């Protein structure tokens, strides 16, 4: 009958793509009919949908660009007045009447193309491409700082300041819109570390990192975290896999970036289940160690009587600045002082902050490799984002291994054996060894021992026999120190009486960071307990590198003093000097059990010989490849190697984030995850294997006497498949509004991917809360610090959604996708579920 | 008779150099006797002094290096066992008794040298040089971040993180020491901007910049600032110079970096003398505009009913980002939205934050020059500090002038005329013009006009005749806007009825930033008050540059619409487009006097046509040369040119900081000052001239109808000559303790230069406080925000000292100079002035 058939077949979701009642220019809809000429109109079936952009545009300008793009991409018909020449002079200043005329004729030429191919598929590509040319309909309008003037890439590989926060919006003003289903009374952001009570922001630790940031201030979320944690502490049991395949504790990821209440609550759950507060015997069996690069966390943990191990990142920087650099190395004395533990004369217990320390972790390998890529692509701003490429990393790796075998290294660490020698002999710490320093981490899992394997395992194994007792570190000259442990039960170097175990243990580590250091003879006080004793050299420096096979027998005088002679070397392994001496009669195990030290009734963790006896092993690398068979699954190899890890004195196996990875994430490593409860199936493996294989790995490790921790990731999820209309504001990592190249936006409706969770969340979300409330009522009557209320188990989270999220890093969708009428009213589809406004549609559809 | 004569001739200041009782390894003392051979000793005269470093050292290792350094610099005698081979094997592990034996023989050899020549002059240089090799006795021990791993230089030219703060130290522990004369109960640092009350650090604005930071939280200092301000407000009268040579108000330097009590009290003073609060007629005659690069100051000043003008630094960034960049210019639209004032349809009065705005100031020119220097010397960390050289700056200037003349500019601003076109036509601001944009600022003052003189002054003069009424800005395309003023007394574009002054004023500025923009015709709404009216093009673009002599007569239709045709151009002056139209029958002055607009009884400054009638002129460049004659003094030239400034419509003459410069400061410009009250004498000229010459410049400017502001500089002084023993901690510019390459220090005695002030401070410090206290008692009963205490005029500051200071930027002296005994007790000289400890000297002394 007429062109009114452009109107939607119905004014509801059955005919009009929408998201919570809002329309998107990228949406499609089913009109009543279509037409290849103005004269004949065919009604649409239920399978005939058309892009909204054929009918509506955000401005007359975009409408002109729509015409101009399609005409120049094959949709011209001089009979209808459409050709490159006929449309080149159209602009926003053309009368509205004419432009619509032209637009109405273009649809005809489109339907012509649709009919010839019997398909909208080519048209779909042309719409998608064209959208890419319009900033407000594509990602550019999100104002990534990557495109800002003078932006430099960050070798972390992510973009701290590309964020939007989810804000409440219950407006009755249709120009502002209404997303009340996504409203929240919580979203208390930056309640991080000492700002848990919002009254001390001295750590300045940001809430937003990457992905969908989880609102860990919401009591229903806080309840779900406990459900999740409880699931993982019983993983094998609750999954009917190996009944001994359960995690014992947690590596807490991004503990500087979540509401700190959830640290209290994870440590409360483990105390409720296992009785850890005031009982180091039990607490040492359920380690919780927090990832952090903020020194203030050590204040907080000491304040809370140490519910979690603090990460001694200051010492990592010390290690790299003093020993790792090529030149301009820092004062050798800083190794004595620049850590959470001053180790000049560490001759006490229960005084240091319980802490874990490292030479490398998976993030520090990431930063260095990314740096290599950045160096090979100067002036390319998107090299770590939209212009990131795997092949660049492959090339940086070939550079990394080649640089690693050099003496004058360009990118890799100098003095890595000395670094580990100090780590594995320091008192008052739980040291952590990195998988990628033992194995070449891009090859299949544990298939290539690195150049540093022999030296580190030599030190790891020696720690079991020699590292106990007091500690003393002495600066010998400007580039040379000794660090001495006195042996089991020996408090200090003036102790004369000891038992057999102490007598035959203790250790001297000698470290220099001047490759030109003059030959010279030094005196090492080993302690009165070690007078007239035979020592051998566990590990020494030779021109080509390192030896563990010096057959000399060294002797202490009647004062426990050992004289050795040391000089500077320069080789792939040592830039300076490295030398380690242990008692000749030694070898017996000297680890301390919790029942041999005095329990501290007012601490969870307490820094002493028992806790010191522990060794954490980071079991993965982000650059670990995908396996090509069942036998290359990390879980399976880990099961078969449980005894090797125990031989090395590892007691605490930090296992990779096991969760189902978003399949387009950069490393497939598990932090970018779609499902917190699905740790792999036969049909859908993770990089590491299947959940059943995980439960066997954990069981094998327990059988070798080790405890296992899971990377608990409360900060964010990535890869949700469902969109919600959310009101957002462009912010920085700290959730403060951000202006980019003079532009910003606030309180705008955004079609973010926010709803999902997988079958894992559907079937296990909230499943144990009733059981937890029965067994542990305290978890749901203890008021959280930041909120003043207890975790709320009366709601189960079976599917995530924006009401449970603080915001998201930019998703590359664009900010002007929501359709707005000429007067600025949002278009809207009213029905039973969506009652924010009356139905309000563009004229062409209405 | 023997080595006991090494002891000091007396255990007091008469024979031992010291600072407040503390001894320095760099000091000298008079021993009782000296000897060349260990056998004969000659007693010393009053003139026979020896360096302490010949007798005492901070460690055995430095004693070793002292021996080794002097033997290898010509103090060798094999008869005395001193030769290069005889000393190379010494080390801190040599027995102390032997090293002291060796050191005693070295003195004999030193004394041999001292007798051969008849002088300790060569020994002085050897000592001085030697100290340069010991980190703990020289500047490296200060932990300058310039030397840190990975340091990059800052084109500001200073080092924000090289600071120490002065802390209280009244200890009876001789290992901690005692500097209680330097104690204070104030030193409330970072009470800056919105953190005046200590409860809102959201601006995060640091206390420490450079030099000796003045503790503007101290009530005695606050009272002295009032004394100073009152002196400057009466400069010519109180100096018996020209009786009309007095400043009228202030540009306030580093307003973001001083306790904000001090902004209140300068506004209070102006109000007490001149009755400015609630009276814009008086207030506009006594402008106080605040230097600021922090947006948070706009809120503070709005909260305080605008006692000072806010500095619209946001808009300056917008100007450089949208128009001045070579490429990737920001959205033209930002010129409408990105300033303290949104100018889409600015059709109101008394709403906007009273503000001053600029295209350039002397600090932005400096950052750019330094950046040229840094580009010219990549990878050199000290290039802006110890490695700074004027010759590099000379080279940068040859580059600046050459690049300025290019079309493809590498360093200088694109579209500078259009920037000033927008600045000088914007409503709701007091615009500020930069001296260095009208003149080639490295030449003698005003001797050389720049390439931009004709254009800026054309717009400047035009403002007198055309710029008034409401404002509308309209984005025409992605790279092109019009900004329009409707003329005197015309509120908006819909007003139809107006007097003759309105009919013949108003102005259209058309600004494009796309040099390849297509030729196109545009419509400009001039307002219903401007229908059927002839227009002339005041300033336009031509292929080679700018015209202001287009003879074309343009006409508006019956709605006030002006149709012009514009395109993109590319030449040294325009990258994009610039075009300016005004009514043909215009020319009459249209500035507004305070009495024509409604006074705001609850504001000091209010943003309306009278405030908008003012124009600030920054009179100086840091790179101004030294004059070579009397005729070349900036003051003398300013007096001869007062009519020029008023012809340009300048009403507010921002005068350079007139204080006596520290004679080795970088620009000699007056911010690095030794004397706050001495603005130049005939025998000791500042760069700009003599105080008497300044008074005649001010009077000439007044004679031309201008008001004159002095750059008021309360943040810091530099160049004190008196040292004090002060207890310091290494900090960043926010007074937070800092670690550098893993090192820090805290509560350490430092021999800082902190005492001075000049005769100006002696003869005028506190001089008017009795007068002020009787005239304006409120100044000394109003309690300051930060301290809850009124300024205290019962102590006069006639000499500055560390008790009146927050701290200092690193003075490049060293931190381990104070002499420490083996047990860590500080050495000390007890006399009638210094009673912190018993006298306690090294054993040799
Ligand atoms: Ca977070
Ligand atoms: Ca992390
Ligand atoms: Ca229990
Ligand atoms: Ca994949
Ligand atoms: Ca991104
Ligand atoms: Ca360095
Ligand atoms: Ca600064
Ligand atoms: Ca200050
Ligand atoms: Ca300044
Ligand atoms: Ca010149
Ligand atoms: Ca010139």
């Amino acid at each position: 009958a007429g062109p009114w058939e452009n109107m939607a077949y119905s004014m509801d979701s059955n005919s009009i793509n929408n998201i919570d009642g809002y329309i998107s220019y990228t949406g499609w809809y089913r009109p009543y009919g279509t037409s290849q000429d103005g004269k004949t109109w065919y009604p649409t079936t239920v399978a005939d949908w058309r892009p909204i952009l054929m009918y509506v545009w955000p401005s007359k300008d975009v409408q002109v660009k729509f015409i101009q793009y399609f005409v120049n991409h094959g949709y011209e018909n001089s009979n209808y007045g459409l050709t490159a020449g006929s449309v080149k002079d159209l602009s926003e200043n053309t009368a509205s009447i004419k432009l619509n005329e032209v637009a109405q004729n273009l649809r005809y030429v489109i339907e012509q193309h649709v009919v010839a191919a019997k398909s909208t598929s080519q048209l779909a590509n042309d719409i998608n491409n064209f959208i890419t040319t319009i900033p407000e309909l594509s990602k550019a309008s999100e104002l990534s700082v990557v495109n800002s003037y003078g932006y430099k890439p960050d070798n972390s590989g992510s973009v701290d300041d590309d964020q939007v926060i989810f804000v409440n919006n219950d407006s009755k003003n249709q120009k502002i819109g209404n997303t009340s289903y996504a409203d929240s009374n919580y979203r208390l952001m930056n309640r991080t570390i000492n700002n848990q009570n919002g009254d001390n922001n001295s750590d300045d630790s940001p809430e937003l990192l990457v992905g969908n940031d989880i609102d860990n201030s919401n009591p229903v979320v806080q309840a779900e975290n406990l459900n999740w944690e409880y699931f993982l502490l019983n993983y094998g049991k609750f999954m009917n896999y190996n009944p001994n395949g359960n995690f014992d504790g947690f590596r807490i990821d991004a503990a500087d970036n979540i509401d700190a209440d959830v640290l209290d609550q994870a440590a409360q759950l483990i105390n409720s289940i296992y009785n850890t507060k005031g009982n180091q015997a039990n607490a040492n069996d359920h380690l919780i160690y927090n990832e952090g690069y903020h020194l203030g966390a050590a204040n907080m943990l000491d304040r809370k009587s140490n519910p979690e191990l603090y990460m001694d990142s200051g010492y990592f920087y010390t290690l790299e600045n003093v020993l790792g650099r090529a030149s301009d190395r820092d004062d050798i004395n800083n190794l004595i002082t620049n850590s959470i533990v001053n180790r000049q004369n560490d001759v006490s217990e229960n005084v240091a902050t319980p802490n874990w320390s490292f030479v490398t972790n998976h993030d520090q390998r990431k930063n260095l490799i990314n740096q290599i890529v950045i160096d090979d692509h100067p002036g390319v701003a998107d090299i770590m984002s939209d212009g990131y490429k795997a092949e660049y990393v492959n090339q940086a790796w070939k550079e990394f291994y080649a640089d690693q075998a050099r003496t004058d290294k360009k990118y890799t660490q100098y003095n890595l054996p000395a670094q580990y020698a100090l780590l594995l002999t320091n008192k008052d710490t739980v040291p952590q060894v990195y998988y990628g320093d033992l194995y070449d981490e891009t090859d299949q899992y544990m298939q290539n021992k690195s150049v540093y394997y022999d030296a580190i395992t030599t030190l790891m194994k020696a720690r079991k026999s020699y590292v106990s007792g007091g500690q003393s570190m002495i600066k010998i000259n400007d580039h040379l120190l000794t660090s001495v442990r006195y042996g089991k039960g020996i408090i200090d170097g003036n102790v004369s009486m000891t038992d057999i175990l102490g007598r035959n243990s203790g250790i001297a580590v000698v470290v220099g960071n001047d490759a030109q250091m003059a030959n010279q003879t030094i005196s090492i006080n080993m302690g009165k307990a070690h007078a007239n004793q035979a020592y051998k050299q566990l590990l020494g420096t030779i021109d080509s590198g390192l030896t563990s096979s010096d057959t000399t027998i060294y002797h202490t005088d009647s004062n426990g003093v050992l004289n050795v002679t040391v000089k500077g070397y320069s080789n792939p392994y040592v830039s300076g000097y490295l030398g380690v001496w242990v008692p000749l009669n030694g070898g017996a195990n000297i680890t301390t059990k919790a029942s041999e030290v005095t329990n501290q009734s007012d601490k969870t963790y307490s820094s002493n010989a028992a806790l010191d006896s522990h060794v954490i092993y980071e079991d993965f690398s982000l650059f670990q490849p995908e396996p090509t068979s069942k036998a290359e699954h990390a879980y399976n190899i880990i099961a078969d190697n449980a005894s090797l890890f125990n031989e090395l004195g590892i007691t605490d196996f930090w296992m990779a984030p096991a969760y189902t990875p978003f399949n387009t994430s950069r490393y497939n490593e598990g932090y970018s995850m779609t499902d917190r409860y699905n740790l792999g199936t036969e049909a859908n493996l993770t990089k590491y294997g299947s959940g059943e294989e995980l439960s066997n790995a954990i069981a094998a490790l327990h059988d070798a006497g080790l405890k296992v921790q899971e990377d608990l990731v409360m900060n964010q999820m990535i890869g949700f498949s469902g969109q919600e209309a959310v009101t957002v504001t462009r912010t920085d990592g700290h959730a403060k509004q951000l202006t980019v190249d003079g532009k910003t936006f606030a309180n705008q409706i955004y079609f973010a991917y926010t709803r999902g969770g997988g079958e894992g969340q559907k079937n296990y979300g909230g499943k144990y809360l009733d059981e937890l409330q029965k067994k542990y009522p305290e978890l749901f009557t203890t008021k959280a610090v930041s909120t003043g209320v207890a975790p709320d188990p009366s709601v189960h989270i079976t599917e995530w959604s924006a009401k449970y999220q603080n915001g998201t890093s930019l998703q590359n969708i664009g900010i002007g996708l929501a359709v707005k009428l000429a007067n600025g009213d949002y278009a809207y589809l009213n029905d039973s579920n969506n009652k924010a406004f009356n139905t309000t549609l563009p004229e062409t559809m209405s």
